């Protein structure tokens, strides 16, 4: 019914290695194909539950012999920063030994096959989207990284590069559910968005340093462009997943969460016998990312909100202070009309620290 | 106002701190309060609240209403408050020594006792003055190097005099809450109320010599040094965790310190202000060894099953480890009482605290 | 597994003979029993939307055979209000015929049962509770309403005395979701205010002239006062939610409220077989009505705010003020700290308009 | 600084005399004429702050000796309307004594001219201009309204009539900021609609029942068509702004509406030592206002929006949804491409209530009549 491999990382600095655990639920490249992680970020425990319930879902489904294509699960993508634990708090955002980013620096699969593609493209799209993938997979089996996390960012490319829907599960440190995905993909995941209740969707075509859901989706936009005598499409749909706070961790939601993943998985060919009705309202419209105002503390000292997760805030307002305890008190304001859909779980600021997320609508 | 700004040896980058305290009233007068927040870097409440407590006290200045001295210190640790790691802040420990910032005080019972043999009259006042002179004079002897060992020997030199000693915590989640030195209550029972604590944890003696027991217990083991002499609890301290360490809220940080400036005016601090009827306190004064940790027994995600502030039964499921591709593991509540805290970060490690439940009979534990 | 009555009012005085159509969801005169209404004041409109999505969810719990209790819904209680246009607007909080206002005048089932009572109660208090609702229905059935207002209001209370739980949903002119109950019912009713997500909490023991929601729950304070030999539980537990504006009829909004409604009613044993998990966290401590500053306009004129709706304001700050466009200026200021829940719609003033209110805690 | 007259209406049904308070900042009868005012329906509130912040800026014009021509300020166009409360709110809409909108049934100046210009018009257009203007003043001065209303709709035309440039500032109950104008009036009125930042501009010749903006413009259209042997220009250019939704007052807002009509003043000669510069970006097309597609309720029930205001709506989408609570829901649909400019501020219906409005470019079957 469900296929494990436990796939194993080079030794660390303490003479570690560590596993990331891979649940696969279809026929091996079968049909279309799904990738879904969390924990990528370690400290962001959302989706770790989420996708420990749709495996409940899916191993009924498995039982019921009503799985149709290959699905991929991957609760927990990131056991590095798993295990990174000082003073009692798990610190999972960064990995200890190279101080990357873990979702940062993923390799560039348009770099990497514009070579190899120049002789192999047709007028026929379905021959371009094998072709493509197979190039992708030779040109990644080609690199030979040596540090667990560049070892682990491979791996986990190399396993969702060729999927047709990749989800990647993360969380806030204080904010409502929230997507990120390409532009050119709005309003193909508009399903998506409503099935998951997003409460804003952000769109860019290329974003900071290379991370996870565009190193899946991007190739396909920018090989079109490499290529417009060829029939290229954005074969690959990658969204980002903010499935709430950091640490809401929740029975109820999880489940409800789980519940959603599985309706889009049916709603997208990887279920049979299975009804899914109606697709829920969009609380929400797709803006762009250099739309979304961050909130930056211009000095350290307590964070006062005066705005609750969720309010629509309007520029101008004032939407967060920085007191100092021992000092001056600095008011924030909002300079776009728009959700404050983040906020911070922790509330003392550094200065440049990001207190908050408004998603408006004028570029700034 | 009076402000001073005590200098800490530079660390390991060369970089000095102070800590600003700030004095309301004539030095030596009266009686003496003091009250700091911020001992652990990472716990917010007190610091805001004591932001506030100074507004409603410089107003109590300007009308001339200030009678002992009242000791004011909102940030009572800025080694903690500087030490940030990928983005989030760790108050808790010391970074140089790796020592948890509320222990290892001195102990002033230890420190007094050969000094008193011979000191002590059957007059109770004389004995609180010689008592209180004599602590001074032993930290006066006394020659840290460290900037923590440093600041620990500042905060109880300026607060072992003390009538009164508030110290201001939180805890990750949790609901407010208080300790205090077994015989101090029901003493301090109006500043439990007051503060609206939903727990009071006694002890006699805790763990590695925290600021509170640093600053009462001296008086009860002096007491017992000295059975002969009348050595009354003269120093009444207690620690207020005043709710989550990130809950940083102004209607909150008003009403505790409209609270923290009541018990000012009841203890005769503040003059020409009558306070009227003392707030229902909604606990019991419990044992410390009557509480209950919750321990998770291995690593995973955090999945409650109560609420903050939900009455639980032994035997109760109140918390689950969820491996999300592993195991669940269920833990039970081995004593009545109230879960006054759980935790705000929900993964665990082996023997991590994961909650606390206020009890009354004693745990073998 | 849902029954419809069509209650019939007494002819206008256009010869209009109106209906309140009540639905019911479980088991007749059984178990709990919950009572919620909207549209009293025929011109606030999320209750009403809130109440039909809170059916289709009900249909559902029928369908699944969950429902415990006898659940009684009321979209539109009044059907009076909600004829009432003129010039294409709906003034539907006043009674054209009796010039009254349709959340006032309840009958006071203290007055009306105390007599009654006086040899029949116990030291049992679920004896005292079946004794006091059985005396309370024979008081009404004994009273003759001639007027279809009074017939109405007779109705509403008839078919809520004896509830367990009562919610009247209402709306101010422009306003935050907000709550009023009896004092005594606080933090009895914490989950309710958490579940719906007031950001103010307004007690009091006695109001204006005798409104729905007190007419439910005062008289089991009042005849635990009468009878202090007796136990006398409050019962009933009544509140009025504020859902928002007037107008604020939008899809997601009473979607959501129509789910918190449906979690209360899980909280509260009306549905089994529902896993709801962890209560949110309430945004607002409970305050005195008494406490509360109406902002009231001295003079005619525009109504400029300088406070947006839901900011905390300090006493002596400027928060309205009064523009005459052919004359002077008149600034209005808070005279208590506390959170600005309402002001208004309709942005003119006569003088002594109610243009705003202030949620504070009277200190001294 | 400025002349300040209060007219005064005939006493209403409960003996009260309500006034209209005008205010001139020119000479008298000078130059190029503007007439603005605001508040003919009293519950339409953007352009009473506007005009306040407008006369602030003149005062200072006039104060530094700048004011060029005669402009006619009137904030507050309707006392009648403004004081008709029910309930606590303001039905500023309608006349409580006669039953009649505020901006419909005004007199038709051809009508009242067209025999008196018989034998007075000549080959030189702004000889016709005068001639037409004088002729017009006499017709008025000619007719003896009774009722309030009637006597209040006659002063504003009165005022107005003559004006090179009027504007009648207005709101709908929730809108973008939008303009009608007279057909034959746009590409030139390009101006106006770009420094006020219309996202919807409607032509027609002839609308509903004798509306203010008509009442001043349409005249020397038809009278053009009356004599074609003669030069006739369309001497009053007259628009009706629907400045935004009838409750949206903001102190911003009202100052930046202020601005951009002091900067209309300019660009048309009424300001003297002040340059404005470049003309702001026009948001949309000139439309007909046949072309335009009134969303209506047929039936009763709560209105639920599937589109925010501003949205760009296409033909067959979903806009609106009526729910009745105990009963059926009834979709409605765009039938048109365009911008829905208009929604409505009171979400409940009643049967042929209108709920809103798409700005399209195709002339639409139903829309004629109005
Ligand atoms: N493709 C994008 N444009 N975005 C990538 C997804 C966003 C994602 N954000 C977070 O994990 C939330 C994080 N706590 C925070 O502070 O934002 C990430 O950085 O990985
Ligand atoms: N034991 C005493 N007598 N004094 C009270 C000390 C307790 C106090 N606890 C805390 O700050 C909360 C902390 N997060 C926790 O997990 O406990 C402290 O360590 O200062
Ligand atoms: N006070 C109580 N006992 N509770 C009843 C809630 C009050 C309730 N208020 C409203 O519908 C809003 C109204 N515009 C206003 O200005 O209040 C009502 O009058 O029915
Ligand atoms: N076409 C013209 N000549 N004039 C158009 C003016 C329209 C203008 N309409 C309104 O005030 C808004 C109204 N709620 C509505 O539904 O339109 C008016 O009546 O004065
Ligand atoms: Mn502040
Ligand atoms: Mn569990
Ligand atoms: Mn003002
Ligand atoms: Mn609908
Ligand atoms: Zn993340
Ligand atoms: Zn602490
Ligand atoms: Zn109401
Ligand atoms: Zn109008």
């Amino acid at each position: 019914t469900s296929a494990c491999e436990n796939f194993l990382l080079p030794a660390d600095q303490d003479g570690i290695q560590r596993q990331v655990t891979i649940f696969r639920y279809g026929q091996e490249n079968s049909a279309p194909k799904a990738y879904l992680q969390a924990g990528l970020h370690a400290d962001e425990f959302p989706g770790m539950l989420a996708l420990k319930y749709l495996r409940d879902l899916l191993d009924e489904a498995a039982r019921r012999n009503r799985i149709k294509g290959e699905i991929v699960i991957i609760p927990q993508a990131n056991p590095i920063g798993l295990s990174q634990w000082k003073d009692g708090f798990l610190l999972g955002r960064f990995d200890h030994q190279t101080g990357t980013n873990f979702n940062r620096d993923y390799p560039d699969l348009c770099q990497l096959t514009v070579e190899k593609l120049d002789g192999q493209l047709t007028e026929n799209a379905e021959h371009n989207i094998d072709v493509i993938r197979k190039t992708m997979r030779s040109a990644l089996s080609e690199l030979k990284p040596e540090q667990a996390v560049d070892v682990l960012r491979h791996k986990l490319i190399s396993e969702s590069c060729d999927a047709d829907l990749v989800l990647d599960l993360h969380a806030d440190n204080q904010a409502q559910c929230h997507m990120y995905t390409l532009t050119p993909l709005w309003p193909a995941m508009h399903d998506v968005a409503a099935e998951i209740d997003a409460r804003a969707v952000l769109l860019a075509e290329e974003s900071g340093g290379h991370p996870f859901d565009e190193a899946c989706s991007a190739p396909w936009m920018n090989l079109s462009r490499a290529f417009p005598d060829y029939p290229i499409p954005l074969a690959c749909q990658s969204a980002t997943f903010a499935l709430g706070s950091n640490d809401e961790v929740d029975l109820r939601l999880a489940q409800d969460q789980a519940e959603a993943l599985f309706r889009i998985l049916i709603r997208r060919g990887f279920i049979e016998d299975v009804h899914v009705g109606e697709l829920p309202q969009l609380a929400c419209e797709g803006t762009l990312l250099e739309a979304m105002q961050q909130l930056k503390a211009p000095c350290q000292g307590l964070i006062v909100y005066h705005n609750r997760l969720g309010d629509f805030v309007r520029s101008g307002d004032k939407v967060v202070s920085i007191v100092d305890p021992i000092g001056e008190t600095v008011d924030i304001l909002a300079h776009t009309d728009g959700v404050l859909f983040a906020r911070h779980s922790q509330t003392y600021a550094y200065p440049n620290k990001v207190i908050g997320k408004i998603a408006g609508k004028e570029p700034l």
